[PDB]
């Protein structure tokens, strides 16, 4: 009664992560010259008297630099006063700039701002087809609309096309820029992946550029990386010394996509403890979903499953003994993180993690229940299940669990399935039902997403494809409404659901499946964030 067969590619990465060790003189040199180049940066940011379109610019030009962490207070404080000041006599680059920066920040400026550009009809003047630069940033803008921002329902389709009609003849590197824009807009892109492009094929390239901030975006941008790759280092020993690679062969060698997913979450130093948690935990539901898909029979994923809900390593001998290895591991790394958050009485909030994760492994046995069965539900019926498959509602508490500030009523907010954490899940499961149709029907899973789409409603792939496209189009309106003041829990509790929508965009650029095909699409952003230094 042997087993399906093998058809993963293995890890392309080998064993060069596995141990690095930091150059500690260049560390402190790197950070010595920072702080010095932080505060220069903070009096640029202080300096009374300038004009709205140089600080809006100088603040954007922070934040694409990927050194705005450092800044939070003075930017918020800057853009606030803004806010406050309701400046409406800007032409179109300043203005949209203005809306993006503002609402990207969660203050609620009204888009009647942009009223003065469009006609009598609410379509933007055709007139303004000529200002690359106005063109660009309302194409920035377009993607942060929420529903109440129809006044822009044209702005995307009406700065793509003069962009894409202007770019051949542009000078570089804005041509680059706008090029790049047309393929990945600023706000649904990665932090680390965007800024790494902005600082090394922009910024670095500009006539105009400000010596000091690119000097500090390098230093620190590197600094970060040495960071990143200690943790890599740390995480794929603990990766290798549990031998998965062997012992449970049938399941995909990804951790280092799983790291570059953590830290998609979150980048900074502050969030370290926190990213290290995520990567092990997303690493281990990886095994989990392969067991269900790729191994276990289904007399097997009962047990499985029933013994997750008991959550007892006396379950340990009604499994299989190559489930014996998976679901000791998972225990373990919960035991781990409760002794980890131990020093500050923190370890009580585990809990939370561990109950996602049990809904997660419910699904995952009844989605088995379903293949088997050869039964495909109604949309709605298929969405009750196949939200929480994602694993994101999972993912979103899990990184919560490193967050030294997170307290049991951020966890209280979470539980209850709040709109901006069920916009994510459902971006990251249409999308992926987009991308992986194809493959999962040759496959025989007749209760796919899209399949179960077509046969409700009596329409075509394509239709199927097309509306799934549309849901995830409104879950981007509510995760920007989400992200608006007053917000329900801090915004550095917000971020990360954000930050999980994004990684899925990204992940699935182009609609291929980057995660267990890595060399498409990961592979060159886990090269330029984890492995090439920037160019001093
Ligand atoms: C649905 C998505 C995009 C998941 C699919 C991948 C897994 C279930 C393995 C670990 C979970 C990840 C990488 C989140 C993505
Ligand atoms: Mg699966
Ligand atoms: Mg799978
Ligand atoms: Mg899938």
């Amino acid at each position: 009664i042997v087993r399906p067969v093998a058809d993963f590619s293995p890890s392309l990465w080998g064993d060069q992560f596995l141990s690095f060790s930091i150059k500690n003189q260049v560390a402190e040199k790197y950070a010595k010259e920072i702080e010095a180049l932080k505060e220069q940066t903070r009096n640029m940011l202080l300096a009374t008297g300038m004009k709205l379109a140089d600080t809006l610019n100088l603040i954007d030009t922070i934040e694409r630099l990927g050194i705005s962490y450092h800044f939070e207070k003075e930017i918020d404080d800057i853009l606030d006063q803004i806010y406050n000041q309701n400046s409406n006599c800007n032409d179109l680059c300043t203005s949209a700039l203005q809306f993006r920066l503002l609402r990207q920040h969660g203050f609620n400026i009204s888009p009647e701002i942009f009223s003065k550009f469009q006609d009598e009809n609410g379509k933007f003047k055709e007139s303004l087809a000529s200002d690359v630069l106005g063109l660009l940033n309302l194409y920035e803008a377009s993607h942060v609309r929420t529903h109440a921002d129809d006044i822009l329902e044209d702005a995307l389709a009406f700065s793509t096309i003069h962009l894409e009609s202007a770019a051949p003849h542009l000078k570089s590197p804005l041509r680059e820029q706008v090029t790049h824009a047309l393929e990945q807009c600023l706000h649904k892109g990665v932090p680390r992946v965007e800024t790494r492009f902005f600082i090394s094929s922009i910024y670095d390239k500009e006539q105009s550029k400000n010596n000091v901030l690119l000097r500090f975006a390098k230093l620190d941008f590197n600094l970060l990386q040495m960071l990143h790759k200690q943790e890599l280092a740390q995480v794929s020993r603990w990766w290798k010394d549990l031998d998965f690679v062997t012992t449970l062969p049938y399941a995909r060698d990804r951790v280092v996509e799983c790291y570059f997913w953590a830290l998609g979450v979150y980048f900074e130093p502050q969030y370290s403890q926190a990213r290290v948690m995520l990567v092990k935990t997303i690493s281990m539901i990886s095994i989990v979903d392969d067991t269900f898909d790729a191994y276990g029979t289904v007399k097997e994923l009962e047990a499985y499953t029933d013994a997750i809900q008991r959550w007892d390593i006396n379950e340990i001998d009604r499994l299989p003994d190559y489930m014996k290895i998976s679901y000791k591991a998972i225990l373990d790394l919960y035991k781990d993180y409760e002794k980890e958050l131990s020093s500050a009485g923190r370890s009580h909030i585990v809990c939370h993690a561990i109950e996602r994760m049990k809904e997660v492994v419910r699904n995952y046995n009844v989605e088995s229940t379903w293949f088997i069965e050869g039964y495909t539900p109604p949309v709605s019926e298929y969405l009750s299940n196949a939200l929480a498959t994602t694993t994101y509602y999972y993912l979103a508490t899990t990184s919560y669990l490193g967050m030294k500030s997170a307290t049991e009523q951020d966890f209280e907010w979470l539980s209850k399935n709040p709109k901006i954490l069920e916009a994510s899940v459902i971006i990251c499961r249409v999308i992926d039902d987009t991308a992986t149709y194809e493959v999962e029907k040759s496959r025989g899973q007749i209760a796919t997403g899209i399949e179960c789409c077509m046969r409700d409603y009596g329409i075509s792939t394509k239709e199927a494809m097309a509306k799934f496209q549309n849901m995830a189009e409104t879950a981007w309106k509510d995760i920007n409404e989400g992200l608006l003041r007053p917000t329900p829990v801090s915004t550095e509790f917000l971020t990360p659901i954000l930050n999980l929508a994004r990684i899925v965009e990204v992940t699935y650029i182009h609609n291929l499946d980057g995660y267990t095909h890595p060399e498409k699409v990961l592979k060159p952003h886990i090269i330029n964030l984890l492995v090439d230094s920037i160019k001093i």
